[PDB]
């Protein structure tokens, strides 16, 4: 037999009739509700610290435990990604990754709009989260290996990895069109990012399957590495609880926000670039294999902390990566088309929001713009919820199905010019303004509604811009040609560049 099939209590006969017949360790065994499968994942020190005194018999523990077939990477699960070949996790891993929380992710785009333009562009956030939790795993090892007074335990390393996985755990439906254009629109009042969607699905997910008990049984300690986990995702003398300060270069893996370089980056560039139709030239294991953790000393008292770097020479490196980073943006991340596709699914998820309800714990109704409050509602929205409006026979959403049979027949709002502010900028809260001004800008009655103002921002490391896009809904050809000479005089107005 496996001893996956083992109860706790067939581990304590195994442990008897192996020699362990006394009460008080077998207890230990009943209690924490050690199933088979976590035997071969024992230490000397676990079992020290689960309450086993004789410095001998947890040798013979352990040696009892060698004895059998089945070892610990013969738990371990691969995956084949096309992007990193296959992949081993440890069976933790798995139980979260098996879970509706996380399942979840298979039905949400990653480019959201992005597939009705690139059409190899049909990869989830699943594949994706996958992948980041294992380069996190990767990088990890690496630093574990190269630098053993480090001491990195698997500990670490399996938050680390979690952290990886489960940091896309709280995405809307479309990505970021969902955070980043509908809530922003339907609840301006509050401030969403999809991390904190992420940190309390993550909290919903191991709550729901009640995999702290495994948690613990694996050798974690899930009060102080779940703080960890979720720190590493969210953010913040030393701020974090879930590590100590001397451990500091751990929360540059997973998240690193003040430089942007991490694994989510690596991975996301590689399997967008794979199933765009480019190529990145930003090899991350070079960057792996060329990484060190290494001590910083900067004066403000002198500040002396540990980070990730990179041989000098690995500049040229962030060069590229940098240069993918934009490359990705401008090409196919704020393609012109995709964002209209992000608005005109926004706009229908508006105009459908007020109507359509969705269950979360309790069976309370939700609104889609509200299952960001509640994780059991907000585990059941995804990209379906398109497809749900389109087929709907509700006569409510005449409006927002309208919107989506025009995505459909590819009848689109048209794309009138993109254009650049020579000075200054637009205030985030000026947005609102600007299709009143672009309507009334004279050179046919052409009202506020009629158009779409999309404004877009184009946005250290140690070694050892703002584009405006407008459409225009009304699709004829005079009221084509008045909107787009409307759109160059509004340019020329505000003293803006030649449009396109
Ligand atoms: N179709 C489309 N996708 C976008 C746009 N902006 C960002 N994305 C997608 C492209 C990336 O594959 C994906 C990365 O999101 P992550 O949650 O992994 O990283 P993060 O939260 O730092 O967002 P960011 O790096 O700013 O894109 O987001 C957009 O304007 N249109
Ligand atoms: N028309 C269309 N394009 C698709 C589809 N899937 C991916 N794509 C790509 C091919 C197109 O080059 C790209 C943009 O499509 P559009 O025809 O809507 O571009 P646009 O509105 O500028 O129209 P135009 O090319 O000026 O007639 O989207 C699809 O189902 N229909
Ligand atoms: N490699 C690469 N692929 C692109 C680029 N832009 C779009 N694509 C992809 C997505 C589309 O399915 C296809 C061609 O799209 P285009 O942007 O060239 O034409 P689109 O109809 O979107 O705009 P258009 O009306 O022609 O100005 O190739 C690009 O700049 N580089
Ligand atoms: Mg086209």
């Amino acid at each position: 037999t496996d001893l996956r099939t083992w109860e706790p209590e067939d581990v304590c006969s195994f442990l008897e009739n192996r020699g362990f017949r006394e009460k008080k360790v077998l207890d230990i065994f009943r209690d924490n509700k050690i199933a088979g499968s976590f035997l071969p994942f024992l230490d000397e020190d676990r079992l020290e610290d689960l309450g086993v005194s004789s410095l001998e018999e947890r040798k013979k523990m352990i040696e009892c435990i060698q004895q059998l077939s089945q070892s610990r990477i013969d738990l371990m699960k691969v995956f084949n990604d096309p992007i990193h070949g296959h992949i081993e996790f440890h069976p933790l891993l798995i139980r979260i990754i098996d879970t509706p929380q996380f399942q979840r992710l298979r039905y949400i785009k990653q480019l959201g709009g992005g597939y009705y333009v690139f059409p190899g562009a049909s990869h989830n956030r699943f594949e994706h989260s996958l992948g980041v939790g294992y380069l996190a795993g990767c990088l990890v090892r690496a630093l574990a290996e190269k630098q053993p007074e480090l001491q990195i335990s698997e500990r670490d390393i399996l938050c680390v990895q979690i952290a990886g996985l489960c940091r896309n755990l709280g995405h809307g439906p479309f990505s970021h069109m969902f955070d980043g254009r509908f809530i922003p629109r339907a609840r301006p009042e509050k401030k969403w990012k999809h991390e904190q969607g992420s940190i309390e699905m993550f909290e919903h997910l191991v709550n729901s399957n009640e995999l702290k008990l495994v948690m613990k049984n694996y050798g974690l300690v899930p009060e102080e590495d779940i703080t960890f986990i979720k720190e590493q995702i969210m953010g913040p003398l030393w701020p974090y609880k879930g590590r100590p300060a001397t451990k500091s270069f751990l929360y540059e893996i997973v998240s690193n926000k003040r430089n942007g370089i991490d694994v989510d980056k690596w991975d996301y560039f590689a399997r967008d670039c794979h199933h765009l139709g480019i190529q990145n030239n930003f090899d991350y294991k070079r960057f792996i294999k060329f990484a060190r953790i290494c001590e910083v000393e900067y004066k403000v008292y002198i500040r002396k902390v540990k980070h990730i770097c990179s041989r000098e020479k690995e500049v040229g490196n962030l060069y590229d990566m940098f240069h993918t980073r934009n490359c990705l943006h401008r090409r196919a991340y704020q393609h012109k088309i995709s964002n209209l596709i992000d608005i005109m699914i926004t706009d229908a998820f508006l105009k459908a929001d007020p109507y359509v309800e969705i269950t979360g714990t309790a069976g309370k109704k939700f609104r889609i713009s509200t299952a960001i409050d509640d994780m059991e509602a907000f585990t059941k929205l995804t990209d379906n919820i398109f497809l749900e409006v389109l087929h709907s026979t509700d006569p409510q959403l005449s409006e927002a199905q309208s919107i989506l049979r025009n995505i459909e027949c590819r009848n689109l709002y048209k794309y009138l010019g993109e254009t650049q502010p020579k000075r200054e900028k637009i205030r985030k809260e000026e947005y609102e303004r600007l299709p009143q001004e672009v309507a009334k800008a004279k050179p046919v009655e052409l009202k506020a509604e009629d158009f779409i103002v999309d404004v877009i921002n184009v946005d250290r490391v140690h070694f050892y811009e703002q584009l405006i896009r407008v459409y225009c809904k009304k699709k004829d050809g005079k009221s084509l040609d008045a909107a787009g000479k409307h759109f160059v005089q509004w340019c020329a107005l505000r003293d803006f560049t030649k449009p396109q």
